[PDB]
């Protein structure tokens, strides 16, 4: 029943099954409950009637998960902080959030923070000192109490409650057709809510989380060696991450014979990427999902079949979970007729209760409609018979020749051209106005003897897809597209190197 109870069920039924593994470090469900219980018991003894959020610092160590559960068992929401988050932002989070404690298995490198730091051996000592102890079942986070708080770079703390997470997880477990005892890949740092899509569905279904870290990602040979040993069955990642893995010829069914489900969220999933996955993994089901962190990971989802790939050049993002609903709003706070583009607004139990301590910010994006919470995504899109389509971020809309064009739509067409394997549009601005567009593309196999031949071929094909003023003036070619630590296109890095 209760989220924690459905997880703990596996501690009793399959105590020795691995719950989380990172390189050679692993922990069973039995161990997870034990240490988590010990930590919650300790938290409860150190902060008797306190329920302040607790920071959990690290990368992919099993302790990250132990600490998450320990925090909620004592009634505290946790704040995931990845090692890749700049110290400056960590310092802010420590102050924006009334957190009084930070937990980390590894050494904390961020300059003195206004919180009690429990790390390294000090964390080990609580697992030992409180070994065998159990917390008051009644202290566990429940109802509309915060379960976790994830900050959205920008930096505001999105508060996700117990009800919010239960609403997402139940839907994920049912509609993503997960089973039990499956191996789940974890690619996203815990500071990115995409990780929630694999963490909880895995735990409630007695699965095994197989973590891949930053260093491994940097060393392809290590990365691919890990996947080969993983036996991963449920793959949760950003589209960019899968695309990079796709650059390796051995990334196929042969490497992951028991692959059964691909779950994507966070960015546009190119029709081309899905096609390649079906070819490489004819036994796997591909799911595209959409949603902002402010709406608890994702609210829409759709099975990307051959038929879907056939009728939608640009893949839809899915049907809204049944306990929530969508609204497409145009120019004014008026609702748009189905088919018309407008700003995507989400309403239902998946919507966050708001940004932590940010009144003005919450008032601008969060609203109440018929008694329930609503959230303006800032995303442009439309619906057709319950199916939601994503056009792009309003903030990314470029204007040239008095014409407005979603940046993402231009990338869609560039990506669709022959000889293009990966591509990003970098707008070059001359002040407040757009000067011209620069296309960064990863060339596919070709026989062009000189660069201009390739650029000419792409511009000609692109001329059949876009108005001339939408076609990028300059092209740059490179073997790969950079990703941020979260696994998304590093647009800022690209703008930087093109500017210079
Ligand atoms: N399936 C999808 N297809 C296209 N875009 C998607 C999809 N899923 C999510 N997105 C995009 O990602 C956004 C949500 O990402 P997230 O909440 O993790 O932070 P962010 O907006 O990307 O960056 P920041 O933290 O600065 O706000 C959505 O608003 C949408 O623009
Ligand atoms: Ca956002």
């Amino acid at each position: 029943m209760k989220l924690l109870e459905q997880i703990e069920k596996w501690a009793a039924e399959t105590p020795d099954q691995t719950a989380f593994v990172w390189r050679d470090a692993k922990i069973t469900y039995k161990q997870l409950k034990e240490d988590s219980d010990a930590l919650a018991h300790w938290i409860s003894s150190e902060y008797p009637d306190d329920r302040s959020p607790i920071m959990v610092y690290g990368h992919m160590q099993p302790e990250m998960i132990i600490n998450f559960l320990g925090c909620v068992k004592a009634g505290h929401a946790y704040i995931p902080v990845d090692l890749s988050i700049p110290a400056d932002r960590v310092q802010r989070i420590a102050e924006n959030s009334g957190a009084k404690l930070l937990l980390s298995a590894t050494a904390v490198t961020v300059t003195d923070l206004p919180v009690r730091i429990v790390s390294e051996d000090n964390l080990k000592d609580i697992f030992f000192t409180h070994k065998g102890n159990t917390p008051n079942p009644e202290h566990a986070v429940k109802g509309d109490e915060n379960f976790y708080i994830i900050y959205t770079s920008g930096p505001k703390g999105v508060q996700i409650t117990y009800n919010c997470l239960v609403s997402f997880t139940k839907w994920a477990v049912e509609d993503f057709n997960l089973q039990t005892g499956q191996v789940f890949l974890n690619q996203a740092p815990f500071s990115f809510d995409l990780s929630v899509m694999d963490i909880y569905p895995s735990l409630v279904t007695g699965g095994t989380l197989w973590a891949i870290d930053k260093d491994m990602i940097a060393r392809p040979k290590d990365l691919f060696a890990s996947l080969e040993q993983s036996d991963i069955q449920v793959w949760t990642s950003t589209p960019s991450f899968a695309e990079m893995c796709l650059m390796e010829a051995s990334f196929s069914e042969s490497m992951l014979p028991n692959m059964k489900t691909f779950l994507f969220c966070g960015e546009v999933l190119p029709n081309e990427v899905a096609r390649k996955l079906i070819e490489r993994f004819p036994k796997a089901t591909i799911m595209n999902t959409y949603g902002p962190t402010e709406a608890t990971v994702a609210v829409t989802g759709i099975h990307v079949t051959e038929e879907v790939l056939d009728q939608y050049k640009s893949l839809p993002v899915g049907y809204c979970k049944s306990d929530c609903r969508l609204l497409i709003m145009k120019e004014d706070g008026t609702i748009a007729p189905d088919g018309e583009k407008g700003e995507i607004v989400i309403v239902g139990p998946s919507v966050s209760v708001g940004y932590l301590g940010s009144p003005e910010l919450t008032e601008k994006a969060f609203t109440m409609i018929d008694g329930e919470r609503a959230y303006k995504t800032g995303d442009a899109g439309y619906v057709e018979n319950g199916l939601l389509f994503y056009n792009g971020r309003l903030d990314f809309q470029i204007k040239l020749h008095g014409y407005r064009m979603e940046l993402e739509e231009i990338e869609h067409h560039l990506r669709a051209c022959s000889y293009v394997e990966g591509a990003v549009i970098v707008p070059i601005k001359k002040g407040e106005k757009y000067d011209y567009l620069l296309a960064v593309v990863v060339p596919g196999e070709h026989s062009f003897e000189k660069e201009f031949k390739l650029t000419s071929a792409i511009k000609k094909e692109l001329n059949e897809r876009l108005p001339n003023y939408m076609i990028p003036r300059k092209f740059m070619y490179q073997s790969s597209i950079p990703m941020t630590p979260n696994g998304k296109v590093d647009r800022k890095k690209l703008l930087s190197e093109v500017t210079a």
